[PDB]
């Protein structure tokens, strides 16, 4: 309910960027700010409500590493979330294109930035539910001498609670295992999975596997792979622990990363 209604006349739709979860995403302009326009598919009212819920919740938080949500445009039957365009796009796509050339120090800066934003959300007691490399956007590349990367975590889109089992399974291994059959504990697991994804240059474990085989992995409660670095491995394994209450707080995660 508490979100800004963007007028259709204030937005200009440019190029199609990709399909998202129940969406098509376009570059746009907001009268001018550079934005993305997330056009909801024709949906049951409960999906639209979950879409509105995200826009409302995201409009009331602020963080240097959270992408802005400008509001929602209702254009006839259409529902369009209007969010900040982040210059260099998704981290996973970028890492895959740049693989082999990204130092561990760079990855540790990015990790700390993400842990900072999630520590703030944990404090606000706000569930994200879609922490993954595709949703970490690069505002600054930080490869050049004297530079440092700068990320922004985007909104979760249609809230996890409204999605089907099939699309929850597709979100494995970022999806917390307790969510397969809503606590901020789930974002600790997504963080851990995103750290693995980053360490492996944008390739998450279990992505060459079928949906039924991802589901089976969780049902057997197999442990996800560890990175080579034992301190980093200690943190990822702690985050990627099946019992949610055994996952460390983001205050603790943040402290551990700062020493790395
Ligand atoms: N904030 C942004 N800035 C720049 N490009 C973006 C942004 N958000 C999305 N994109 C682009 O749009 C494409 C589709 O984005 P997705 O994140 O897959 O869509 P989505 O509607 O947010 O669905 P999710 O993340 O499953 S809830 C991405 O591959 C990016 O290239
Ligand atoms: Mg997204």
């Amino acid at each position: 309910l508490s979100f800004h209604r963007v007028d259709q006349k204030e937005i200009t739709q440019l190029s199609h960027l990709g399909q998202g979860t129940r969406t098509n995403v376009y570059e746009g302009r907001l009268r001018e700010l550079r934005v993305v326009l997330k056009v909801l598919d024709p949906s049951h009212h409960d999906i639209a409500l979950a879409f509105y819920e995200t826009a409302s919740l995201m409009s009331q938080v602020s963080h240097t590493h959270l992408a802005f949500v400008h509001g929602v445009c209702v254009r006839g039957p259409e529902n369009i979330m209007v969010t900040e365009y982040v210059e260099h796009g998704p981290l996973d796509v970028w890492l895959r294109r740049e693989r082999g050339h990204v130092p561990m120090a760079w990855k540790m800066v990015v990790a700390q930035q993400l842990a900072s934003a999630l520590s703030y959300l944990e404090n606000k007691n706000l569930v994200h539910g879609n922490v993954c490399g595709r949703n970490i956007l690069l505002a600054r590349l930080g490869l050049a001498e004297g530079t440092s990367p700068f990320i922004k975590l985007s909104d979760p889109g249609v809230g996890l609670g409204a999605l089907s089992r099939e699309e929850r399974v597709e979100r494995i291994p970022w999806l917390a295992p307790e969510c397969l059959p809503l606590s901020t504990a789930m974002d600790k697991w997504g963080f851990g999975a995103t750290l693995l994804e980053i360490c492996f240059d944008g390739e998450a474990p279990l992505q060459s596997r079928s949906p039924s085989e991802k589901e089976h992995f969780y049902q057997r409660q197999h442990r996800l792979p560890e990175p080579s670095c034992p301190q980093l491995a200690t943190l990822t394994s702690q985050c990627l622990t099946y019992e949610p209450t055994q996952r460390p707080s983001f205050r603790t995660i943040l402290r551990d990363l700062t020493r790395l």
